[PDB]
This record gives C-alpha cells, structure tokens and sequence, in this order.
DNA sequence: GCCGCTACGTATC
DNA sequence: TGTACAGTGACTAATTATATGTCGTTGT
DNA sequence: ACAACGACATATAATTAGTCACTGTACATCTACGATACGTAGCGGC
DNA sequence: TGTACAGTGACAAATTATCTGTCGTCGGT
C-alpha cells in the first residue's frame, strides 16, 4: 500500500533548523557548500558533524527529519514480561462474570505472589495503573462506538430469520412495541394509581406514528389488538383535544414487524395477521427497530419531562418529589399525547430526508388510497376457541358459562370454532368446518344473561373466587360471584375504572 | 497557492468532458518558486527555493465574453472547463514574438536540460487541504 | 374410558 | 469542622536510545 | 587538499518507575419481579 | 447503514468600550 508521512506543529525548535535547510537548499559549489555548511553552525551551536547529519536527514525524511524521533522504548515497560503478563491476566479474570476487580486490588495480588516468589521489586501500584491503562481505554471505546444510519430512500429491515424486509411505500411494514411512561398518574379523587403503558405503531417507509393505545393495563395481545384496530380504522378525536391538524392516517399493513414478546409471538395475533392478511417478522436485536424505539426517547425529551409527576428515565435520576407532585388523570395524558403526536410530531421533518414531514411523505408514499374497512370487520379482533364440541340440548360451555344457539342443536357432537371478544363474553359467534372452510353458524348467548355483559377477567375472577368459595358452577352463580365484588378499593379495579372512564369518552 | 503548486507539478489527465484537442503536458520541480511559514515549509518538504502575466489575455480572449460578465447563468464546473479549454488548446499553443518558432509548451519542453521524473502523488498530500478531527 | 375446565412449568418483555 | 479509600497531577530517581565530537578511512 | 561516511567514545534528554499531597465520590433499605404468552398435566362429571 | 433530537466547536456579521492620531491648550524652563 502507499506509505505516506506529513508534519504538523513544526516550529518551536524545528524553525531554527528549517532556516538552516533553506540556507543549505542547492549544492552550489564544494568551494561555497561547506562554507554554508560552517555558518550555519553559529545559528545552531553544534559542529560540522551534525549539520551534516542534519541536512541527511532532512534529504532522506523531508520535513519529519527536522523533528526529535521519540525513542524506541516510548510504550514498552522496564519491569520484565513476568509481571506485565501477571498484572494484565489478573486484571482479566479478576473482571470475569459478575466480578470487578480494581487496579487497586490487582496490586495487592501483585504483592500476594511477589512474596512467594521472594521477588523484591514487584511493580508499584502507580506502574500497575500504567500497565492496564491501555485495556481500559479499549473497553471505555467499545461502549462509545457510533453507528451510521440508513441514507436516503432505501431501507432493509433485518429479521431473527436472516432475511431482509425491503421497505418500498407506505404501509408495507408496520412495527410495534411497548414502554412505561414516565409519569405517575392519578385518579380522579388526586390520588396515585400508576405509570401507564404506551403502545405505538409506526410505518416504516414515512416513519409516521399510525395509531397508539395508552392505559394502565398490561401489555397483552389484546393491548396489540387495540393498538392496530386504532391503527388500521380511520381516526376521530373531538373539539376537547382542541387539535389543529388531522391525523389523517389509516389502512392495512403488508407485513408487521415486531420484537419477541409473548404480545406478538401468540396465537391471537397470527390469527388477526391470517384474517387481515398481514405477515409477522421478529425483529434480530433491539438496534434493527430504532424506527420504534427513538419515538420513545423523543416523547421523554419532548413530552413527558416536562409535565409534573415525572419519574426520570431510570431509579439513580428519578426526581424526589414525583410521588407528592403527582396531578395528571390517564384522561389528561391522552389528550395531551394525541395532540403532541398529531400538531408536532406527524408534522415535523422526517429526519432522513429534510424535505419531507412525516405525514407528507406517509400520504405521497401510499402505492393508492385504501379502501376504509367497516368497523364490522374489524371482527377479526375477536379471539377464538379452536376445537370446543357441541353438548345434547344445543349447548356450549365455556369459561364456566354455558350458551345457547339458533341452530345449535342441530350440531350436537360436531366440534365448533367460537370466535369472542374478552370484552363482552355474554355473546359468542359460532363458526363450523364445512367443505374444509369455516362457514358461520349462529350467535349463542349465555342463557339467562342476555340482559347483562362480562368481560372475561371479570367471568374468571368470579370463578377463580366461586371455586375456591365452595359453590356450584352456573351463569347466574358466576354472576352472583361478580355483583358483590363490584358494588362493594384495589388498584387494579381503581386503575380499570379510570381507564373505562377514558373509553367512554372514546363512544 | 499551495492548490495551485500541487496542480503545477502533477501530471494534468484530464477527462473528456473537457472535450481537450491537445495534452496539458507539462509536470515538474521548479529550481525556484516566486509568490505574493507554511509554503517555505512546503519549498523544504519538496526541495525547491521559495521567493515572496496571462491577465490580460484571459480578459480579452476569454472571459469578457462569458454569460454573467460583470460589464445569463454560469457555474464554476463550467467555467473551469472554459479555462481549461482555453489555457491546453489556445494560450499555451501561442508563439510569442521573443520565441517566433516554438509556442509557449514547445518552447517549455525544447528548453528542458532533461525530461524530469514525476513525483509520486502522495509526496504531495501536504498541498491539499484539512479537516482536523473526525471520529470514525 | 372420554371430555370441557383448573393448575403447574417454561419463556420473554 | 462526616468519612476514608481509589484515582490523579506535580515532581524526582533510574534506565536508555540517541545526538555530538574526534579521528581514521575512502572518494574526488 | 576538500568532502562524505563510519568505528568508537562520550554526554544527553526522553521514557518509565516511584513518591506524595490534594481530591472526587459512594456509605447512606432496595430490581428480582410483574405481566403476558404457550405447553402440558390433572379432577371429577358423564 | 438504527434512529433522530439536544447539545456543541468553528466561523461570519452587528455592536461597542477602547486604542491612536492630530490639534489645541496649559504648564514648566
Ligand atoms: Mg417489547
């Protein structure tokens, strides 16, 4: 390869020599050359000799040979092999697994085998520092590393399968994940409930956020279900968000890209991915999704760190006062979030770019404007029941309940796919196998229950409590087991009401 | 100036967007070189002495007669591949009256006590210009 | 002996 | 007036690669 | 007789190992745990 | 080729307390 050298910060001493070089540029004649030679010795004070060597040097080098060389021991230590590979595989294993031994220690095993090897200079702990300072300046480089980034209108998004995703228009991948807010809330007496969870849905192509879902409940497939019904239906906030702009945002991914949680490696999202056409990816690290993960670092730096109750980013910065400074309701969050995401962040320049805002580029880069699915079909949400088999008298049992159908009893012994929403189990659709298609059937209700409406957390909290209280299976009896519990409080069921609060005010 | 004494002494290999008749083709260390610490460092990395006329003809029979003269739109590119043009085939294939045989290059080549060796591009690095600090 | 509802083990955010 | 140890500048002693002479040798 | 180079001896700052006073920072209850999912095994009713 | 925003060196433009002349004036010789 080529070799190259060039010198910088020349003068403090090498002026002086570099006059005398430039007195010394020409062989003009052995009768005038030497004598050039011996007056430029009263400039510097040295011989004949070591202009000579001089003017070699600079012949040979250029400009680097008017400068002092550093020596050949410049890095090298004097204590011997022995001790420099002693300290430096202490150091080592002594950083092995959970351990963090300090230089200050690997001294003292220094000291520690110096005496049994009746040595008497075992090498001082300042010389100790000395030796392993190279191995930590690499480790503390290591971290810093900076990664370039995706440039200009290509992009590759790499699965745990070692294939990529190439992104080529807006709504080809959708990508999904889950954060805590950094906001202790309150309900609506004043008093502390939780920090909620955030769930967002991104375009990767734009960059927009497509839909949103915030609340105290756990991240779960029904958080993800929610998070892409709000992404996929089209948006409607009223005048109480007081909003500026439209979050005009809709329609179907292609493919949905997302991380190994148990939300999204699960039956139910394959089976609205199936229903809805769309293709699962898991995402290989959690470096190939900083398209969802930067959003979050955003909403700390924009939003959320400057609103009262913040908790900090983690437990070493989390501010004193957030447990007594606590005033937000999720209600407030949200209409704060919306507006936030909406007014500011859709609009701002998608950063790859610089020309574009993210909701500019989402609209142009659609491949044609989709079609509106109705909310009916949006169905596909609903969990299913794979293989439960139809009882004598046209019955069902599920979860405790037990339910009756328009043509069920036809059915009797043949095996149905009962499709749910863990939202209202009081009604479930029945679909059956015919011709190797599901073909639907009919809508069973609870019998009894057709004037009423359980969640499914609520059916088996009320059958975790009647089969531990020692009472008998039955619709009404499960019922019975829910109407005390409800009307006579835990945090859950506080945080579940603010949360219905914020729900109603979606109707 | 150090740009324009890195371009001097390198070999010229213009391409043919320059759409060039005749090769630029001069190359070479000078003995001397006379200007309006650095390039006195330079003169000393190279091995050549430094000290501290084609005005008049670039304004006649070049650029008094371009788009945007300042007493129509034209970009630098454009303009240096006007300057090329102009210096490889017209200016240095003139005959002036004190050489009257040879143009300004035959002359340049005639007049050469011998055909120097180019120098190797990296001796030059140190013309060119610096950013500082970059992190990789 | 066969079958809807509970309960324990394991994995991941 | 908290507390006491690991890490750090300012300085010095030990080791050494290196610049400086002086002269002999060779080429011109 | 003058210029260049080496064999050898000699003085010299560059680099490192060691010393010592001044000083930044953790000790100050605290992440193992909560919340999902699948996958499999089990209890009595039929 | 993760990502995208808050903060930061390097440099150009507008403003100002300050340095330099030039002459006039006052004091000393
Ligand atoms: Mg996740």
């Amino acid at each position: 390869l080529e070799k190259n050298v060039i010198a910088t910060q020349l003068s403090e001493e090498a002026q002086v020599k570099l006059e005398v070089i430039q007195s010394l540029l020409e062989p003009c004649d052995r009768t005038t050359y030497g004598q050039k030679l011996r007056e430029a010795a009263e400039k510097l004070n040295v011989s004949l000799r070591t202009v000579q060597r001089l003017v070699k040097n600079w012949e040979q080098d250029g400009l680097v040979g008017l400068t002092q060389t550093s020596r050949a021991d410049k890095g090298k230590h004097r204590i011997g092999e022995f001790w420099e590979n002693f300290i430096t595989k202490t150091y080592k294993e002594g950083n092995k697994g959970s351990k963090r031994m300090t230089p200050k220690q690997v001294a003292l095993r220094v000291e520690a085998k110096a005496r049994e090897l009746k040595d008497s200079k075992p090498p001082n702990y300042k010389t100790v520092l000395r030796v392993l300072a190279p191995i930590l300046e690499k480790q503390q480089k290591a971290k810093s590393i900076r990664s370039p980034g995706w440039r200009g209108t290509t992009l590759s998004v790499k699965t745990r399968e070692g294939k990529d995703l190439s992104v080529d228009y807006s709504n080809h991948v959708w990508q999904c994940d889950h954060t805590r807010v950094d906001v202790l809330l309150v309900d609506q007496h004043g008093e502390i409930l939780s920090r909620p969870w955030l769930t967002t849905v991104i375009d990767t192509y734009s960059r927009c956020i497509m839909g949103i879902n915030l609340g105290f409940d756990a991240p779960s497939s029904g958080v993800v279900a929610l998070a892409l019904r709000h992404a996929i239906l089209p948006k409607r906030y009223g005048s109480e968000y007081k909003l500026h702009c439209e979050w005009g945002t809709y329609g179907k991914p292609e493919h949905f890209y997302t991380d190994g949680g148990k939300d999204f490696r699960s039956n139910h999202l394959s089976q609205i991915g199936a229903q809805l056409g769309f293709v699962c990816h898991l995402r290989d690290r959690p470096s190939e999704g900083g398209v969802v993960e930067r959003p979050f670092k955003t909403l700390n730096d924009q939003l959320f760190s400057t609103l009262p109750g913040y908790t900090g980013s983690n437990v070493q910065e989390r501010p004193e006062d957030a447990e007594k400074d606590a005033r937000l309701t999720l209600r407030e969050l949200e209409q704060l979030l919306v507006r936030y995401i909406v007014d500011r962040y859709n609009q701002s320049i998608d950063a790859r770019m610089g020309d574009q805002t993210r909701f500019e580029r989402w609209e142009a880069g659609l491949p044609t404007v989709p079609v509106p699915i109705p909310e009916r079909d949006l169905d596909i949400c609903l969990m299913k029941q794979s293989r439960r088999t139809v009882q004598r008298g046209g019955c069902l049992q599920f979860q405790n309940l037990m339910y009756r159908g328009e043509y069920l009893a036809g059915y009797a012994g043949e095996t149905v796919n009962l499709r749910f929403d863990p939202r209202d189990i009081t009604t479930i659709l029945v679909y059956r196998q015919e011709n190797n298609q599901e073909v639907f059937l009919t809508r069973a209700h609870a019998q009894g229950l057709e004037t009423e409406q359980l969640a499914l957390d609520e059916a088996e909290a009320a059958s975790r409590r009647l089969r531990t209280a020692g009472k008998t299976i039955s619709n009404q009896s499960l019922l019975q087991e829910v109407v005390d519990r409800d009307a006579l409080k835990e945090r859950q069921k506080l945080e579940q009401t603010v949360l219905r609060s914020a729900a109603v005010d979606e109707s």
